[PDB]
């Protein structure tokens, strides 16, 4: 027992779940999605951030209401979660894990040069365009994110009253971005392999454990399948020094990204969803 506010029944007609619900845009007639957040900071934030941003591989906020609880239309994404292509055991053949990878990629870099770091990056907040396996990807999720100082001010004056370890962590401030590229990292092993680098599966290996040590969990039978430059990648993502870690521009320089048959598709796939909304040009 509960109803939707006035001024969303208003605009849309909701249906089904996908917590997020089918909608049709009473305007159009077109299928929406409409992500509810229960009853602030973080609604405002992730709101202030989707609107800012302007990326293919990033979903957009068409609509938000701001009721007894939060509303927040966004596109609908008829692939689903790139989470139910990879649970239990189930794998993506190499080519699909690329295809998908470089847009994640593309995505997490644009948010990097824009000053965002999502901070939860997980195959349950990547989407997935079409039911096709060649599609677009899309980031989603922002409620933990952050924008990117008070060590810079603190930095400026002089330190006779500062504290030592302010000055030690001048060594690794302005890494919190490499979080990003670690989570990237675990999902792209899991694309790879179907299962998780690090786990309490058949082991006396604390989780903590495995991850400071950075020590994943390597399965030859399961990892043969896979190309030695998909794997050097995952390799260099899942460095523990987030100093060495490889970064979005690196992992995009990186040979397993050197594929020109993966990036046809990709453009392809762009101007395929462009279509739709392409004004005529000035020639
Ligand atoms: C956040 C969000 C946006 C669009 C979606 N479209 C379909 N299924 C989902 N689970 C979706 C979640």
């Amino acid at each position: 027992m509960s109803v939707y506010p006035k001024a969303l029944r208003d605009e849309y007609i909701m249906s089904k779940t996908l917590e997020v619900k089918l909608a049709f845009e009473r305007k159009t007639c077109k299928k929406v999605a409409i992500k509810i957040i229960s009853k602030a900071l973080n609604v405002e934030t992730e709101i202030e951030i989707l609107k800012k941003l302007n990326h293919p591989c990033i979903i957009k906020i068409k609509n938000f209401f701001d009721a007894e609880d939060y509303y927040i239309v966004l596109e609908l994404m008829e692939g689903g979660e790139l989470f139910d292509k990879v649970v239990g055991n189930k794998r993506l053949k190499e080519a699909t894990c690329k295809l998908y990878f470089y847009q994640m990629l593309l995505a997490v870099q644009y948010l990097h040069e824009n000053g965002i770091i999502h901070r939860d990056l997980k195959p349950e907040n990547v989407l997935l365009s079409s039911q096709e396996e060649d599609c677009l990807i899309k980031i989603t999720d922002f409620g933990h994110s952050k924008i990117l100082t008070s060590l810079m001010r603190t930095l400026c004056g002089t330190p006779t009253y500062l504290a030592p370890e302010v000055l030690v962590s001048v060594g690794t401030a302005g890494y919190n971005r490499a979080v990003d590229c670690w989570s990237l990292g675990v999902i792209l092993f899991i694309c790879l392999s179907g299962y998780p680098p690090f786990s309490e599966h058949r082991t006396q290996v604390s989780l903590k454990d495995q991850i400071t040590s950075g020590k994943y969990n390597f399965i030859p039978e399961v990892w043969a399948e896979v190309s030695e430059k998909a794997l050097d990648l995952v390799k260099k993502l899942l460095v523990v020094d987030p100093k060495a870690r490889f970064t979005t521009e690196e992992a995009l320089r990186h040979p397993w990204l050197q594929d020109e048959d993966m990036k046809r598709k990709f453009q392809d796939l762009l101007s395929e969803e462009n279509e739709s909304t392409a004004l005529p040009q000035v020639l």
